[PDB]
Order: structure tokens, then C-alpha cells, then sequence
């Protein structure tokens, strides 16, 4: 009788999840935007005050995209004229409002088209990047000091990353790192001089007569990579009469012998900085720990304080070497690394000691270190109940590792099995964000005795609306394969009846270290498919998936397009044998890496799938970037791993597509997985006489997320799936 | 039951049409290829001999793409390494074979990557273009004489056309013209220095890691055009002077005042050349007739010999001012021009008299002048039976214009109504090529007595095969609209029954001077649709179509996207009113201009059509080239015709597409109608939430003619059509 969750509900966002994004400004207070007003909250009592009026900038003219209060609450950086670039990069215009004198600064303002800006960690200094060069402002209203002068579009990047470093290494545009108290400003410099350019058309509005050609330095597998240099400058000794002096910290000799990457920068103390370097063959990384020499004014990194991290079974770290977590005095540090059994755990290092000591162990993994005090280290792991798709917050006593306490496990076991956390400045307080299997729940806690102070947001409004809807349920479980358990999830239609046969859609990603089977609550396309079309949407984490140890994750090392593809077919095979699945109506779909796997599956000749949809798929690894591809595949040379590069393409399986229905989709302005990848798939299908469905999205990138494109792609795929399953 | 003409029959060319391609080498001998053997034929008796044994070039070590015999029969030009470029241009390697000595010339060989090469009209002189510069060889084995040094890729073109001159002006790649006896070499020079470039990706083989960006000087509507210059060099002096002087012949003052084009070059005698220039606003053209001045070595064009041709109703010429045909002495010439009534007829000009005399007249038109002797002028027209869609050969007596004989009308009136002709060197013989309505028939005739010498090819073999097949029929008729007759044709299913309701597919092109209703016999996609799918495939020539006078052709002047679009809609109405059409199943489709008209029709909101397919459509006139677009649309400026330019786009009708099923298709390497045109249609449809079908063809151009793509696209379109008409 009640309505179902429809395609329109998903597309129009009828049912919204409420959140509670706060920002810690001290060890006791946080900012929260309410009614467009920014309020300051006292964590102990829950009382608040208005920090900034939503009306204060009424006659500002420009539409503010975001704001950023200086650490000392004295200034607020206003961001506007936002123009997106890649996944993290963008340029904007900035203005600064003096909160003390309630006045907007008009002298020496930050330039327009600024690529990145950031307050110093303490006080109110500024460091921004413009035209690829670094600038520092000791005071909001004072003239800025030019730090670098080599900045050159698409060639030299100071303080910001190029395309590949942004996407595959730092997951940020930013390549600036303020020392703890703001004395030093460390930055990286990238040189893409010999990096080939990916070129593609951009059509723009109808009014543009000639299409524009976008050119982006983008190193494909085996190509020339950007080179990197690291520098540290003293912002306390800057002169208006002399060009600032930047001190360079060179990479270790073991890295200089060949191509390499700078993969991590983490300050230990006011005068100690750590950096990790990664060889192009990503199974060997080195950590340098460098101390400032007050006499010479140089930075020295004692060889005795070097830390090597390598792997024999695969690459290093999940996507890159993990970040260290230094103690107060910076003499020791905690870092997640795979142990001798292949599971990622916390190892305790002494800076000038080679062997580290594991403080956690077991057939499960630590996801991340979240906070550290002299008595405790707080972290998230999937240990609880052995569910690799669950996440809980734990604390471990540094003086006795046998004492591990779970802080989120038992708060509400039925509703919450997946948490992330946010600690205040000195870990005095923490916010728990539960996101599944029930509706998101946000809470505030105090560390001293782990008290549950109060509920910030429980989504009771949403829960009330969802009561009048026939919502699907989610089953999370596992199947066995060679004495190994692999998890999967099924979004089951409302009133699931195991005596009936339901068509089944396999939602896949399956890239290395991926996880598509978890306890997270989601309102997405699958929700509609199961609620309205009574289609079962399943996902499976096979070989190559993460958070279950290296034996599983490294199974596809140097072998992409093999086991993770085979395991998806196996899962579907097993699901088709279950009583509630109509083995005549089984489909598969994926986006990005999932598009690749979906394509490899459809072209495998397995006969298990009737149809499938691939969105922006990778088609041959030589078309994807160096940093990510080489991480798993090595180099595409005959002496390294070229053969597997050549027979792991979608194109080579073209002929096998004759017995399935295939829908191939891709945005023409995809800067990540180039349209080229789908252009070559379609040509190969054409070459063997295989008919298929296609859709390109003019000017859309990898996310095909503009409002209209988003509604259009999902509307189009819905028709395809319904048609494939013979649904009304 | 006799089998039908299936889709596979079409795509596989099972029922092959035979033809008879011969090459006159003199006034009574021609070459014909039989079993890869080149034979020479005596026209008068039909006997032959082997001119070049098929096994002559086995050890050539290369597959020969084409050959060319020097006028004097002494040498043969061998063309290999063929590399297609645009519609007419291509690159290739060449070797010259000495027929006398039966050896292959190995000295001073024609360079590889030669853009164009042509024998002199007499003798065996050679002129060729390499790296955009002109070269001449007096003897096949001797060194070449360089003629130009300004050649520069994509910038300066000597002796060859740039993109727009090749496609829209000369319908050829070559821009050089030998004088009748070969003494002079005339040529054009194009400068595209300021012409904007169209840029698009070319993905090539799967092995290419980075896509290639194809860049070509291409002037869109209202953009900067290439400028041109004309020169004449005396090749007979090449061996006597170090650097022969290229004498320039400047355009007339009436053209130099603004942008203009060189549109025709035709030699009249050994020392007189005629040139026609066309203003950028193509409704005014001027012909200069220039004589060589033996004492000054210069070329002068007496204004007394200049001829003006303009139009008040439209542009000049069908697609460009027509070519003149001079009498032997070069003192007079015949040119096709539209008379006072708007019909194109032959006008006889005296070179120094501005008033010409029409030698033909009537409410029909002369298609072309085929040959001229001292006694007769032979031409093709559509006068016979008042059928604008028919074509016949006529002979008019020069000393008595009232004496006009139709040489082909009555040869076989039921089987042949569309003729084409090929005269021997001095018009002593002529091959008639009947192409419909029955099977093609090739016959040879003697000019002295206009007697049929013999049948060359009658397609008896195919006629035999077509017997066991249920072939469709073709009806050619007309409907009266506003007191004017408008022709149409229908491909009717076998056993057509007027008492039934048949789904109807409107096959459209409809560009200016187009003709989709004729008497030509075709074996194509429509054949299969009528024969197997029992679909009626119709075509209509409304306002704007050609060969029926300027009142009809110039009806869309400055107004593309209006009448030719509406008339096509009105035609469908008229057909449904004929009683044998299922008004619930009316589809429309077209390629190129047909794609545009189809799109405009589908987006007009007429309700008449259910679905439609546009292949490589134009979507907004500002995206197409200057020469073609401006010819009908004038300039896209507020002072000229911008308002209609902005008003005749497909994008502006996006919202109406919600009423129909649309399949949009386009080749990504279309250098003619850029992919851009379809990219903008799709974005516009996505922007208003309209679902549709799409297909891109990787690396295909405007013809989507590669073997695999051709089969793939017609297969894809058949599924869509069958689906729309609800056919098994
Ligand atoms: C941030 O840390 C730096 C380094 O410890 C501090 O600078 C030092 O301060 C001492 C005491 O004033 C001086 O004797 C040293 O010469 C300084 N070293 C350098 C490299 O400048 C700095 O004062 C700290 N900043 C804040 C705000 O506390
Ligand atoms: C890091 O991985 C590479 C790649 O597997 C290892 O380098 C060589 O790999 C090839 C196979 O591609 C073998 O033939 C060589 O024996 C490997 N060693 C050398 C020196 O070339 C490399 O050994 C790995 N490093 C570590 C520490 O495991
Ligand atoms: C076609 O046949 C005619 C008639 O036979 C050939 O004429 C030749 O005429 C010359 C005169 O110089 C005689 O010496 C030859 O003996 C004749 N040929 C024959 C076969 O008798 C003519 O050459 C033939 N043309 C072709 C292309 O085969
Ligand atoms: C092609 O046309 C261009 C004009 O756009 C000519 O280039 C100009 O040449 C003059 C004289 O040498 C220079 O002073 C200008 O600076 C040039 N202008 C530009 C925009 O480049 C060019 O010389 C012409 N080429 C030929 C062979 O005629
Ligand atoms: C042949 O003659 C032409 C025309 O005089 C020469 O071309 C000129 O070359 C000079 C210097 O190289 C340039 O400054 C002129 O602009 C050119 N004019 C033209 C129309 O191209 C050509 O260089 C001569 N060739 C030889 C070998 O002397
Ligand atoms: C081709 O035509 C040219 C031009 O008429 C001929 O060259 C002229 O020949 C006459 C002799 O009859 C001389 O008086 C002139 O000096 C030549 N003019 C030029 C520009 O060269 C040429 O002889 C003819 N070629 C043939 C093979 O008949
Ligand atoms: C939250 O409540 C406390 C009182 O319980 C507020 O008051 C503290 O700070 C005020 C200004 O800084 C003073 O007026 C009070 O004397 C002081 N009280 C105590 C016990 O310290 C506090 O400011 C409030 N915080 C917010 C963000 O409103
Ligand atoms: C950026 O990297 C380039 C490439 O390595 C540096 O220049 C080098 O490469 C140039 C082009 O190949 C050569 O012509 C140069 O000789 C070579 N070395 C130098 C010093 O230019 C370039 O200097 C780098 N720029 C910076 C600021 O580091
Ligand atoms: C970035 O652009 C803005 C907007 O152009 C600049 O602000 C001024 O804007 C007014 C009108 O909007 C113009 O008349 C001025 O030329 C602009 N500049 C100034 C100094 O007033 C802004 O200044 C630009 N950023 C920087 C650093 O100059
Ligand atoms: C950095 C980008 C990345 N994203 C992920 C990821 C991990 C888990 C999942 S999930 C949670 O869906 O399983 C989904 C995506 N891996 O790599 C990566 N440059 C990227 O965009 N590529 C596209 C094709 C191959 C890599
Ligand atoms: C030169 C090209 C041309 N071809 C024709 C033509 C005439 C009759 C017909 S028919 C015989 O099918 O009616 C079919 C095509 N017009 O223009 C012209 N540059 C071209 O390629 N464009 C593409 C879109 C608009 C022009
Ligand atoms: C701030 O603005 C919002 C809308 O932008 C308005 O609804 C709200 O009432 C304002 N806040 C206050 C305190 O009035
Ligand atoms: C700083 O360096 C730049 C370029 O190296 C130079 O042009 C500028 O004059 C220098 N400024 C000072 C104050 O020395
Ligand atoms: C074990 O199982 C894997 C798949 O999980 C399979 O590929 C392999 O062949 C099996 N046997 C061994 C020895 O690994
Ligand atoms: C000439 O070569 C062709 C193609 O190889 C062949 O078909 C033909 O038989 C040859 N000529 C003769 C007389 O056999
Ligand atoms: C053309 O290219 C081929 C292939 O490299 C070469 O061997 C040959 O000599 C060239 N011919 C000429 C005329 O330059
Ligand atoms: C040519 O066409 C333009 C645009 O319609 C017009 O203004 C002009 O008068 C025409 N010229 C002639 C000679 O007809
Ligand atoms: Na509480």
C-alpha cells in the first residue's frame, strides 16, 4: 500500500540523510554551521554562542563557497568564484574579514585565480599558491613575500601537485606543510617538463564555435614521470629586501638511483620533519627523519634514523606508505604496517632504532590511527566480531598492550557497526559518526572516562519518513573459496520471499584494496532497483579486496584483470545456484575499475551474465596513469611485465561479447580514465561485428556528476536493466 | 517461396552490380581491366589485345593501387602505398614504368609522400606536389625542376587545395592546370595562415598509448578564410633558365575589394586561359579571359572580355559558377546559366560580347555539357517526359539550334531513363551508361552515324540471380502543392497491396540542389527494408531541391532549416493520406544534411513521426564551413543573417524530442561535419532531461565507410527501426 523508493526519489534526493559536520578549534570547542550561521560549541556542556552572523556578509556581492577561520579565531578567509579542476584541485578568489575590527581587509588582498591557500597551524599567517608559485603573508593586511619564482603552468609546480601527484599520491592539490607552530613552511616542487600530455576536446556551451583542446601533463604507464624536490623555508626570517632562502632536503641515495616519488610528509616537532620516499617500483620506501641545525641553518637527516619499509608479496601500504604518528617529544612514533602474517597493524618505532614493536596483532586490520596521548593511542579497526566490513573505535594502553578497549562496539550494536571519529585538539573529546547498518548517528564523548555526553544528530526525522516507504533490507554474509572466506552483500527487495526467483544485478568495483561488502547504510540506485523493480543488487569482495590482509589483497599483484574478475564470476555462479535467484536474469555493472571488471567479465565467455553496464572503464592498463597502474602491474616492458599488460585488455575479448547485451558509457572530458579507453573498446566490438549499446556524455568527466548528466545516465541505465530483465 | 533481399545480402554484397569502367586513350582505343589484365580495345570493331599482362608487376614488391598511362602511351604511372586523406585528397608512392624498354625507372624517382601527380595533357611531362610545393619533370628519368619554395604544411598550399577548397570549391585536391599542349602550367596558391583549426582526437590502433590530435585549417561560418593567388609558368623554358618565373594573374578589382574565391580555371587555347572568381557573398562572380603576351611574357585580361554572372534570387550556380566550353579557336564558348525564367540552359558567348544567346530553353534543365565538336554540342538534360529525375543525352546542331536530337531517350525507354556518357578523345565514339530504372546497361556508340556498336555489359548474370528473389518495386511520381509539382519516390515491398497499412520510413537528405527522387536503380538498405521488413521507404524533393528551376532551388535562400524541413513533414502527411500507410508507424532518417533535417523534423513537435535516426548531422550552421554555409546563409553577423543562424539550430528544439524516439550517430574523426555537432545535440538533450539512443564510431569520418563500421551501423539502425515499428 505504501510507496516504494523510486528512481525519482533517488534522483531528486527526496530522502536526505542529516549530518553533523563540526570543526574542532581547540581542545574544548568546535564550530558548526546552523541556519547559515556559524556557532561555537562548548563540548562539555553543549551550550553555544553565535560566532558569525549569516547576515554579516549580506552586501558582500559574491556568493561565498566556503569559509575558514584562522586558528586564533581572529580572521575568516572567505572563498568565492570557485572553479573546479580535477578531483581535489580548484581555483578561487579569497577575501579576509577581520573579526576583531568587524572589517573586511582591502589592502594587499590575495590574488584572484588562487590555486591553494592555508592558514598556519597556529595564529594567523597565510601561505597560498598563485601561478604555480608560493607566497607567504605574516599578517592579513600586509604585503606577501614571494617564496618561489620558478612557477610555470604545466611545467613547474611549487606548493601544489601536478595531475598524477594530486590523484594518486597526496589526494590533495596541496603540496605545502606548515611546521607545528608555523615557524617553518615545507613544500614540494614538481617538474613535468618531459611528461607527455593527454589531449582531448572540450566543447563548452553551444556558443563556442571551435571546440577547445584540453592538454594535461599525464604520465601513462611506462612513460616519463614528473620529478620532485623538497624544500623548507623559515617564515620567521623573511625580508622585504631579500628573496627568501629555501633549504633543500634531498632524497636518500637508495632513491636517487632511479625514478622515485615523494609520498609522505609529516612534521614530528617544531624542528624535526619526516618524509617518506617511494621507488618507481613501489615495493620499497624509505623514511628520513630530519632535524633543524640552528648553527648552519640546514636540515640534516641522520642515516641512523632511516627506516626502510618493503614488501616481497606486493606494493607498500594500501595505496602508499602509511603516515607516522609521532609522540609529543618526537622521539618515537606509531605507524601502521603489514606484519609477518600479512595483516596491517600498529608498530611502535624509536627514531634511531631499526626494529619496531607491534602493539596490536590478529587476523584483522587497523584502518587508521586517529589520536595519540601519553597514555593512549586511539584507532579504528575491523576487529569486532571478525567482520572486515565493520569499523569500530578502540584505544590501547601504551603502558600495557594487553589492555585494549573498544569504545564504539557496544554503544548500539544493532544500529551501529561502522564508525569514523573526530577528536578535539588534545583528544580531550571525540565525536563518533556511526553510518550503518541503521541510520547515521552522531554522538559526542569525553575521553577521561569515555562518557557519552550527548546525541548531536540521530536522523529521527528521516526515520519517520522512511516508515511510509517499502525499504529494501541488506544481508551481509560470506561464501567460502579454498578454505578462505569472502564477504558479499545483497540489497534485498521489500518483503523478500526466498521461495521466489529474483533477477540479480552484481554491483562491482573490485579494484585492489576495494571493499564493496560492508555495514554502511546507503540510499542509492541499488536502493531503487531493489525497492521498486524487485531486483536483488549484490556486491562481492574477492581476491584483491582490502582490509583482510596481504594474502588476499596481494593475490592480484602484477596480475590485474585475473583473479578479481574470476572471483566475481564465481560469486555470481554461486548466487545463481541459490533458490531465490533466477539464473536466466543475472546482470553486472560497474564504474571506473568496476567498468573494467564488468567488461572483462562480460567478455569472459562464462555464460553466467545476460547483460552488463560499464561506465568509464579502464580498457588496457597502458592507457591509465603510471603511479596507480605500475603500483600493481610493474612496468610495461618485455623485461618486466609487458605480456600481462598486453593480455589483460578488454579489447582482446571483443568476440566473446556476441552472447551478451552490453551498454558502454563514458564522459568525453574524462581526464582520469580517458574517453580513449572506451573509444578503443567500441572499435574492437565493431571490428568483430558485435552489436551493443552506447552513450557518451559531452564534457562530463570521470564522475559524470553534473545534475542533468547524473539524472540522464541513471535514467538511461534503468531502462537498459529493466529491458534486460523484461520488467514493466 | 522465393527468398527476400535480406540485410546480410546488402552488407555482404551477394547480389553484385556489374559495370564497365573504360579509359579512352585516343579517339578510338580504350583500356579495360579484365582479370587483373589491362586490355586495349578497338572501339570500331571490339577486338582487343593485352596492353599490360597482370603478371608484369609481381616482383614489384608492392600492391599497386592504380595506374595511369602518359598521353603518348610511352610510360605508365604506378600508384602504391595509397593513404586516403579527405574526400578527394590522398598520399601515395609512385613509380614510372617505361613501356618501350619494359623497364621500371629507378633514377630521379618521384618522392614518397607525393600529394598529387599528373601527366601533361600531351606527351609525357610530369607535374607533382610534394611538401606543398610544385615540381615538374620534362622526362621521367631526369631531375625535377622546382617551381615553388613557399610550401608550408597547413599554411601555404601550392598546386593543391586546402580543406575547404577541396571539399566545397574544386571537388578535387589538385590545384594545377596544364595548358592544352603542355607548354604552360597554371596553378593556385592558398594561404591559410590565419584560418582557425578544427582539432579532434584520433585514437588509431590499440597500440598507440596517447591519442593523436588531428589539426586542420578549416574556416567555420563567418571565420577568416584562406586567401588565394593564381600563377602561370612556362614549362618549356625550365631547361633554359635557372629559375622559371611564375607569372601571377591578379583577380579583378571587383573581387579585390573584399574576401573572394578562385572558383574555376579553364584553358581556352594554347595561349588563352579563363578564370572565374566568386565574392565571399556568392551571388556575384566574374570571369576573366587572359592572353599571353609573347613580347612581355606577361598575361593580360582585357576588360572587354570580362563576363559578369550574378543572381538576385540566390547564389550563383548550382554549387558554384559553371565551367565554360570553348570552341577550338577560343573565340567563343558555351556555359550553363539560368535564364530569365530561372532554368539552367546553355548560353553561347562571344568572348568580347557581354550578351550571350541561349541555345536551349524550356521548363527543364541542362545538367551538363559533355562534348563539343566543330559541328555539334552534346549535353545531358532532364527534358525527356518532363521528368526532372531522368537524364538523357542530346545533340544540338551548331549551325541550326532547331535541330536537337535525343541520342538515348528511345534506346530502351522502360529500362533506361538515367544516362551518363563518356566520349572518346575527339568525340568519335561514346559509351552510354544507363543506370536505371532497370539494371544498369553499358553500350558503345559511333558518333559519325549515332549507331549502336555493341553492348558492353547488360548485367544478365545479376538479372538471373534477382529472379529467385522477392525484390521491391519503385514508384516515381509527384504531388501538387501550391500549383507546383513536387516529386517523390517510394521503395514498395513485394506484392504491395494498397488495401493495407504499411509502416513508412522517410529517407531524407533535402539540402539545396539535392534530388532524392530519381530513376536510378539501387541495391541498398532501403531495398532490404522493403523486401524483408515490408517497410515502405519514401523520399521527397521539396522546396530547395534542384534541377527544377531557381524558383524551387532558391526558395530556401538565407533560410536553411525552414521550407525544406516543413515540406518533408507535409510530404509524410500526403503519404498517409494515400491510404496505405500506418499513421502510427512513421519514421524518418537521414545522413549529413539528412541528419540535420531529420533532427529538425523530430524536434518540430508535428506529432507525425514516431522515431528517427540522424547520422553525422549538422546541428548549427555556425559549426559548418564558410564556403558551403555562407553560400546559402550569408554571414552570421547581426548586420547580415545571424538571427536565422541562431534560429535554425537543432539544440533549440531539444524539449520537443520528448515526443519521439531518437537514435543519434556520429563518427569521431569526421573532419567534415565535426563530432562537435552531435556533441552539442546530446548535451542539449541531456540538459532538458530527454532520453535517446546514441552511438559514436571511433575513428570514422563523415562516410563511416570502413567495412566493419558500415556493417555495424546498418545493423544497429535496423534493430532500432524494427524495434520502433514493432517488427520481429
Ligand atoms: C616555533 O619553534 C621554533 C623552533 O623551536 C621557535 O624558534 C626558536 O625560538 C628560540 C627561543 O626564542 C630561539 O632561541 C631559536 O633561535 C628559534 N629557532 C628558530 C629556528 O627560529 C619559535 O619561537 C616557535 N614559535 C612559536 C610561536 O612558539
Ligand atoms: C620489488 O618488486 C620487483 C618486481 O617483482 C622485484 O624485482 C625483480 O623482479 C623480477 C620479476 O619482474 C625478478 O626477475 C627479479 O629477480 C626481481 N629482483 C630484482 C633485483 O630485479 C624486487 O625484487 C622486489 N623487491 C623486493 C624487496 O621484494
Ligand atoms: C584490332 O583488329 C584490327 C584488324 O585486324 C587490327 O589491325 C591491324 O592492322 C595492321 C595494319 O598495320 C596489321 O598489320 C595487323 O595485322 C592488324 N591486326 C590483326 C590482328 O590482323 C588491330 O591492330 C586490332 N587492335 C587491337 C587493339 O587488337
Ligand atoms: C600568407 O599570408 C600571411 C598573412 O597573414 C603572410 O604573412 C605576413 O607576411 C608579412 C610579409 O612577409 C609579414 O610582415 C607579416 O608579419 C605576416 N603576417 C602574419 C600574420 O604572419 C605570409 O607571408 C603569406 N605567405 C605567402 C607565401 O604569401
Ligand atoms: C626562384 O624564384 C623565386 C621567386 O623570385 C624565389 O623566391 C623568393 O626567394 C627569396 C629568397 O629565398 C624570398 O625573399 C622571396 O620572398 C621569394 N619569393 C617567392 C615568390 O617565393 C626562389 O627562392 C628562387 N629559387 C632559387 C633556387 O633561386
Ligand atoms: C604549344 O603552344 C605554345 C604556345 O602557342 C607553343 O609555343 C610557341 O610556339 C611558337 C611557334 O609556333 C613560337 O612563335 C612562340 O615563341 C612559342 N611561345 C611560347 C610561349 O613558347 C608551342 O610550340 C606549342 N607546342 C607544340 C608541341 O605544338
Ligand atoms: C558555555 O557555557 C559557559 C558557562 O557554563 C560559558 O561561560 C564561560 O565563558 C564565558 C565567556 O568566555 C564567561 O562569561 C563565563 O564566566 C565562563 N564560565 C565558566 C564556568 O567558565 C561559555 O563561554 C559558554 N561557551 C559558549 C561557546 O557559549
Ligand atoms: C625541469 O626539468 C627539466 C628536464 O629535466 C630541466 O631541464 C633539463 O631538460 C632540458 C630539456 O630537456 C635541457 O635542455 C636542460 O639542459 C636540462 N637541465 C637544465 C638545468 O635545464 C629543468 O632545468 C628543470 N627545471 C627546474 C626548475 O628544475
Ligand atoms: C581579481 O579580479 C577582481 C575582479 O576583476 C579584481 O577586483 C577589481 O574588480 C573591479 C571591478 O569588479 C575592477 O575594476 C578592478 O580592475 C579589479 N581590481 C582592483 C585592484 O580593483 C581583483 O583586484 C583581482 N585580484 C587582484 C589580486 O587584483
Ligand atoms: C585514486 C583513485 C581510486 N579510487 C579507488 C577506489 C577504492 C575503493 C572503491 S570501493 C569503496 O567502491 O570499493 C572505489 C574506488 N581506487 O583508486 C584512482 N586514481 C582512480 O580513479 N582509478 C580509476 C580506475 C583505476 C583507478
Ligand atoms: C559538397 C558536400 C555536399 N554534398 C551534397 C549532396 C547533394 C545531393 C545529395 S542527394 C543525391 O543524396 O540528394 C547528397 C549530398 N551537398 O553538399 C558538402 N560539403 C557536405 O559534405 N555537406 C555536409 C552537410 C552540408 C554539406
Ligand atoms: C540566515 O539566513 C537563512 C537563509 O539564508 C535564514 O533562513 C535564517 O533565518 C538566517 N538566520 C537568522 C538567525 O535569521
Ligand atoms: C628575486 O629573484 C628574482 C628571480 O630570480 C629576481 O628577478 C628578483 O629581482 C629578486 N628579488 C630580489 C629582491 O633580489
Ligand atoms: C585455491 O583457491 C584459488 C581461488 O581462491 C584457486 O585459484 C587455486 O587454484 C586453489 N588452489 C591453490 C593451490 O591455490
Ligand atoms: C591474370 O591475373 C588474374 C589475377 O591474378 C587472374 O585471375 C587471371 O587468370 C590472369 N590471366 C589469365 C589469362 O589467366
Ligand atoms: C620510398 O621509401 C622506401 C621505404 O623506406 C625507400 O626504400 C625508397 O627508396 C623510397 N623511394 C624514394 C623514391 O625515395
Ligand atoms: C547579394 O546578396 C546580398 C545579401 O542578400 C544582397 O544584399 C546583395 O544585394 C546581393 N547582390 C546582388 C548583385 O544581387
Ligand atoms: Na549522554
Amino acid at each position: 500500500t505504501r510507496k516504494t523508493y523510486t528512481l525519482t526519489d533517488y534522483l531528486k534526493n527526496t530522502y536526505r540523510l542529516k549530518l553533523y559536520s563540526l570543526r574542532w578549534i581547540s581542545d574544548h570547542e568546535y564550530l558548526y554551521k546552523q541556519e547559515n550561521n556559524i556557532l561555537v560549541f562548548n563540548a562539555e556542556y553543549g551550550n553555544s554562542s553565535v560566532f558569525l552572523e549569516n547576515s554579516t556578509f549580506d552586501e558582500f556581492g559574491h556568493s561565498i563557497n566556503d569559509y575558514s577561520i584562522s586558528p586564533d579565531g581572529q580572521f575568516i578567509l572567505l572563498e568565492y568564484n570557485y572553479v573546479k579542476q580535477w578531483r581535489h584541485s580548484y581555483t578561487a578568489s579569497y577575501d579576509i574579514y577581520d573579526l576583531n575590527k568587524r572589517q573586511l581587509i582591502t589592502e594587499e588582498r590575495i590574488p584572484n585565480n588562487t590555486q591553494w591557500v592555508t592558514w598556519s597551524p597556529v595564529g594567523h599567517k597565510l601561505a597560498y599558491v598563485w601561478n604555480n608559485d608560493i607566497y607567504v603573508k605574516i599578517e592579513p593586511n600586509l604585503p606577501s613575500y614571494r617564496i618561489t619564482w620558478t612557477g610555470k603552468e604545466d611545467i613547474i609546480y611549487n606548493g601544489i601537485t601536478d595531475w598524477v601527484y594530486e590523484e594518486e599520491v597526496f589526494s590533495a592539490y596541496s603540496a605545502l606543510w606548515w611546521s607545528p607552530n608555523g615557524t617553518f613552511l615545507a613544500y614540494a616542487q614538481f617538474n613535468d617538463t618531459e611528461v607527455p600530455l593527454i589531449e582531448y576536446s572540450f566543447y563548452s556551451d553551444e556558443s563556442l564555435q571551435y571546440p577547445k583542446t584540453v592538454r594535461v601533463p599525464y604520465p601513462k604507464a611506462g612513460a616519463v614521470n614528473p620529478t620532485v624536490k623538497f624544500f623548507v623555508v623559515n617564515t620567521d626570517s623573511l625580508s622585504s629586501v631579500t628573496n627568501a632562502t629555501s633549504i633543500q632536503i634531498t632524497a636518500p641515495a637508495s632513491m636517487l638511483i632511479g625514478d622515485h616519488y615523494l609520498c609522505d610528509v609529516t612534521w614530528a616537532t617544531q624542528e624535526r620533519i619526516s618524509l617518506q620516499w617511494l621507488r618507481r617500483i613501489q615495493n620499497y620506501s624509505v623514511m628520513d627523519i630530519c632535524d633543524y641545525d640552528e648553527s648552519s641553518g640546514r636540515w640534516n637527516c641522520l642515516v641512523a634514523r632511516q627506516h626502510i619499509e618493503m614488501s616481497t608479496t606486493g606494493w607498500v601500504g594500501r595505496f602508499r606508505p602509511s603516515e607516522p604518528h609521532f609522540t609529543l617529544d618526537g622521539n618515537s612514533f606509531y605507524k601502521i604496517i603489514s606484519n609477518e602474517e600479512g595483516y596491517r597493524h600498529i608498530c611502535y618505532f624509536q627514531i634511531d632504532k631499526k626494529d619496531c614493536t607491534f602493539i596490536t596483532k590478529g587476523t584483522w586490520e587497523v584502518i587508521g590511527i586517529e589520536a595519540l596521548t601519553s597514555d593512549y593511542l586511539y584507532y579504528i579497526s575491523n576487529e569486532y566480531k571478525g567482520m572486515p566490513g565493520g569499523r569500530n573505535l578502540y584505544k590501547i594502553q601504551l603502558s600495557d598492550y594487553t589492555k585494549v578497549t573498544c569504545l564504539s562496539c557496544e554503544l548500539n550494536p544493532e544500529r551501529c557497526q561502522y564508525y569514523s571519529v573526530s577528536f578535539s585538539k588534545e583528544a580531550k573529546y571525540y565525536q563518533l559518526r556511526c553510518s550503518g547498518p541503521g541510520l547515521p548517528l552522531y554522538t559526542l564523548h569525553s575521553s577521561v572516562n569515555d562518557k557519552g555526553l550527548r546525541v548531536l544528530e540521530d536522523n529521527s526525522a528521516l526515520d519517520k519518513m522512511l516508515q511510509n516507504v517499502q525499504m529494501p533490507s541488506k544481508k551481509l554474509d560470506f561464501i567460502i573459496l579454498n578454505e578462505t572466506k569472502f564477504w558479499y552483500q545483497m540489497i534485498l527487495p521489500p518483503h523478500f520471499d526466498k521461495s521466489k526467483k529474483y533477477p540479480l544485478l552484481l554491483d562491482v568495483y573490485a579494484g585492489p584494496c576495494s571493499q564493496k561488502a560492508d555495514t554502511v547504510f546507503r540510499l542509492n540506485w541499488a536502493t531503487y532497483l531493489a525497492s521498486t523493480e524487485n531486483i536483488i543488487v549484490a556486491s562481492f569482495d574477492g581476491r584483491g579486496s582490502g582490509y583482510q590482509g596481504d594474502k588476499i589483497m596481494h593475490a592480484i599483484n602484477r596480475r590485474l584483470g585475473t583473479f578479481e574478475v574470476e572471483d566475481q564470476i564465481e560469486a555470481a555462479r554461486q548466487f545463481s545456484k541459490m533458490g531465490f535467484v533466477d539464473n536466466k536474469r543475472i546482470a553486472i555493472w560497474g564504474w571506473s575499475y568496476g567498468g573494467y571488471v564488468t567488461s572483462m567479465v562480460l567478455g569472459s565467455g562464462s555464460g553466467v551474465f545476460k547483460c552488463g553496464i560499464a561506465v568509464a572503464p579502464v580498457s588496457r592498463w597502458e592507457y591509465y596513469d603510471s603511479v596507480y597502474t605500475e603500483r600493481y602491474m610493474g612496468l610495461p616492458t618485455p623485461e618486466d611485465n609487458l605480456d600481462h599488460y598486453r593480455n589483460s585488455t578488454v579489447m582482446s575479448r571483443a568476440e566473446n561479447f556476441k552472447q551478451v547485451e552490453y551498454l558502454l558509457i563514458h564522459g568525453t572530458a574524462d581526464d582520469n580514465v580517458h574517453f580513449q579507453q572506451s573509444a578503443q573498446i567500441s572499435k574492437a566490438l565493431v571490428d568483430v561485428g558485435v552489436d551493443f549499446q552506447a552513450m557518451w556524455y559531452t564534457d562530463e568527466d570521470h564522475g559524470i556528476a553534473s545534475s542533468t548528466a547524473h539524472q540522464h545516465i541513471y535514467t538511461h541505465m534503468s531502462h537498459f536493466i529493466k529491458q534486460c530483465f523484461s520488467l514493466p
